[PDB]
């Protein structure tokens, strides 16, 4: 039978893919990791029905009820086979659902305009004139949420304090943000390359406060995460990884 | 208590410096001591470091298939994990586990500075330099098993240059760089190493590949994803970057 994978709409990674006739099934999306689930099923012969998940979400656990929702929920209940997203990594994550090994390495880093004296996250966490922040519930806001580092344990209070003005729904909110207000974006590296070879105006500001990867997500127990490891680990060793990366980039 | 085999290899394992010899693991320091110390807290077990005997990565031999280096100390069970810089190969994944990442990287080129020598396509079409890898480790089987035009030239130049091009370490490479119109294709996370303590010496072009360093484990080990979770725990509270900067 073909495998159920969940994702989500994200720029370059998955995309509605333009056709003056209307499109159906797999054919309607595009993106890196709509090229790396080619590759992958190209190489471990599997057939597969992309599904974008219903909440529109990654995957977070509530603090009351300790439910989960997003792609990793999808995972745990086994209504999909599969996530392949820019899903990050993370300690919490690895708990309740299996990683590939990454097929993208990353960090978090800062979404800012070109020209200003802003060099580094302490900047910003010693004042409050110009606004932060970040997704609300992903991984990045996460790291804040649990650093015990002074400068981020002191961005962790600012945004935090101010929840419902600084942190953002979606990349795209928080793009537009620094576009149309005095604002910078604690977002992840690789987005943040995608944004500025687009926008001439806007820069990473300082360098990777953090590391992590992209891994594709089946639920705990799953034998196709080990397989699709090596997968992906051939597609590196080809290059083609580095080929997709240069095509969406 | 688990046996952990290495190597020595600076920065990541060091013999101590030491008036008087040392025993066991007081004999080792370096960031993948450290690594090691770290995940033996989280994990709650003791160890005994082994250095491989055979000196090795881990490597298959083309003929017959069998495996070296502290590869084949976990596919044999006579190591419990393996704690150096080994990187995650698809070659490698297939006979042993590894725990995800605690170092990202890539093949790069370690050259003399001045020169208008800037990829490796600059180093592939011509002779007068020469250039090469360490033997049979995973930048050499890099390129052994590389499609790329140019890096399917460089393994024609290297394979028919073994004796000559071909090194037993990054030591000898290094000192190859130094002594003699070399180029030396090696980990960036060694020519960071070198290049901070040697200024006549760069990092040529950007990286060639992306790979990983992990904790190996036998096939099957029940450790491979509690080392996986103890990695990430030091990851996202900043231990890694800190052993990265100790001992950079
Ligand atoms: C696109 C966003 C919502 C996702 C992508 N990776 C992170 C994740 O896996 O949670 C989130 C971004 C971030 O937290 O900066
Ligand atoms: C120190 C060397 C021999 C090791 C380290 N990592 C690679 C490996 O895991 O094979 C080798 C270096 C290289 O191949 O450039
Ligand atoms: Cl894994």
């Amino acid at each position: 039978r073909s495998l159920i994978v969940t994702t989500i709409l994200e720029e370059p990674y998955v995309l509605f893919k333009k056709s003056d006739k209307p499109l159906y099934g797999n054919d309607r999306f595009e993106g890196y990791c709509i090229d790396l689930l080619r590759e992958l099923s190209t190489i471990l012969g599997f057939t597969y029905e992309i599904r974008l998940v219903e909440d529109g979400k990654y995957g977070a656990q509530d603090d009351v009820n300790g439910q989960w929702n997003g792609m990793v929920r999808e995972l745990i209940d086994h209504k999909a086979d599969l996530a392949v997203a820019p899903l990050a990594i993370t300690y919490v994550r690895e708990k309740v659902i299996d990683f590939s090994k990454p097929f993208m390495t990353l960090g978090i880093s800062i979404l800012y305009r070109k020209g200003t004296p802003i060099d580094s996250a302490d900047d910003l966490a010693k004042q409050t004139k110009i606004e932060y922040g970040a997704v609300e519930d992903g991984a990045t806001m996460t790291f804040f949420k649990k650093s015990k580092i002074s400068t981020y344990d002191k961005m962790w209070a600012f945004m935090s304090s101010r929840r419902q003005s600084v942190l953002v729904k979606s990349n795209e909110e928080g793009i537009q943000r620094v576009l149309t207000s005095d604002y910078a974006f604690l977002m992840e590296s690789t987005t943040i390359e995608f944004v500025t070879q687009r926008n001439c105006n806007l820069t990473q500001i300082g360098g990777l406060i953090d590391s992590k990867g992209y891994g594709v997500g089946t639920p705990k127990g799953s034998p196709y995460r080990d397989k699709i490891t090596i997968a992906i680990l051939q597609l590196q060793e080809e290059g083609k990884l580095h080929m997709m990366k240069e095509k969406w980039w």
